[PDB]
């Protein structure tokens, strides 16, 4: 119901619970032709521009951090278990909102809320339409990887020896290769990766055991959010909104 | 895994996402006999006392508020649709925490976090064990009711005429009675109610179409929460904890 692609900027954002898609503040109109190549008609009022090719597909290897999640005692040889993060991003898109046309339902519920300021009613309004609406957002396909290690010396030895094998191929690729090496001769190590948004075939780093072309970019990360009270225009519900916003 | 009744005070509380039960900070021990009548052995360190009989089972009728959720235009006769809230509470319990014995895993992950202060590591620690632990909490069985009305004059007419019929029976009971009256002669009104925690047979207000005796009180509402950094004792991770706590 009332859901399109790019997409989630329309429905707003609840800020205390970090939930998106709640209520509809503007109207998805198809008058303007804000088209994107190889994608259908988009709602009006939003401006979307892909990331530069320099940062279109980029993989970051976060610093090796101990494994605290699965650790829930000091040992010199044994870990100190380590985990690694390898986050690549492909088909990334910026989305702005210039300039939006307001909906009738949201402005009407404002009107019935502007004329008389009430406590429980404003609280329920916040619980429905959230408390803020998003301005800029970053969509795309993100492959997040986590690597489990037994000790602290093992991932350092792999780090240095792989630094010597490379110095044509990156770290995680040959890492998975020598992982397939122990599958031939047997050690007890597992690698986990999950993707938010299916990844295109334009980038090699995110290919999966097939491949995909022009996938639907999912909401990766947030940028700049703007509150909802500054849109009501009358102070009697400005101070009531930002006042009832601090209770919980 | 590592879950008992009363219960959730042990696992902590994530504060930005309002999620409970994440990681284990203390140890559930059964040495002390903090027993409650008609309930098994409870973990040590917590003190639980039932609410007074005056507030043991209490039903509040919130002020009639317009129906904004289903409204997503001005009309004089028609609504302005209204909804009502009827929240009763039974088998309520206070829980405190005096005095708790710490776990080995949480103090160990602290130790490996106290000795060296790191950014990503402290962030992941917060994402696991939350950011705060709860001190006082209110459990019980809560019946929340919401009533849907078409107009603004209809629930006022029902309010006054029911005030005249009563002045032996409350509002919602005879309300449901005359609701069954229209089921005999036909209008298009529905009443919704949901319960968090099954309700005992000690109170009549929360009985359901059978009855239940001594149900397990669920976590109703929160009271006083205490942060987790003030428990690490060393400032090098105090300022690192409360500093990495403000980024997101
Ligand atoms: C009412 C509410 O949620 N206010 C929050 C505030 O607590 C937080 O520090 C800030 C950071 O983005 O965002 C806003
Ligand atoms: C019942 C409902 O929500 N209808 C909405 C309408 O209010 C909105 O103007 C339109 C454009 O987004 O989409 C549909
Ligand atoms: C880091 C964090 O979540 N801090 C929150 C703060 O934003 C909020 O105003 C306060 C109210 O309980 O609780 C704490
Ligand atoms: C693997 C694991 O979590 N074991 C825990 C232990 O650490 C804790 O001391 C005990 C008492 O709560 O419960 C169990």
């Amino acid at each position: 119901f009332n859901d399109t692609l790019f997409g989630e900027m329309l429905h707003g954002y609840n800020n205390r619970t970090q939930h998106v898609n709640q209520g509809q503040v503007f109207q998805m109109t198809f008058r303007e032709n804000n088209f994107i190549k190889d994608f259908p008609q988009l709602a009006d009022g939003l401006l979307v521009i892909p990331l530069p090719v320099e940062e279109q597909c980029r993989g970051v290897l976060s610093e090796p951090l101990p494994d605290l999640q699965l650790l829930t005692r000091y040992d010199e040889a044994m870990g100190y278990p380590m985990v690694q993060q390898w986050r690549v991003r492909s088909n990334l898109y910026r989305v702005k909102l210039s300039t939006i046309t307001l909906a009738a339902g949201f402005t009407n519920v404002l009107k019935i809320l502007t004329k008389e300021s009430s406590r429980e009613e404003l609280l329920s309004f916040i619980q429905h339409y959230g408390s803020h609406y998003i301005a800029e957002a970053l969509y795309g396909s993100e492959l997040t990887c986590i690597i489990h290690f037994p000790s602290k010396k093992v991932q350092q030895q792999l780090w240095l020896q792989y630094q010597k094998e490379t110095t044509s191929m990156p770290f995680i690729t040959y890492l998975s290769g020598l992982l397939t090496a122990q599958m031939l001769s047997d050690s007890g190590v597992e690698i986990r990766c999950e993707e938010k948004g299916r990844c295109p075939s334009t980038c090699h780093l995110c290919r999966r055991p097939k491949e995909q072309l022009s996938p639907t970019p999912v909401l990766l990360e947030i940028n700049r959010v703007v509150p909802l009270y500054t849109l009501i225009q009358d102070n009697g519900t400005k101070e009531a909104f930002k006042s009832a916003l601090m209770s919980s």
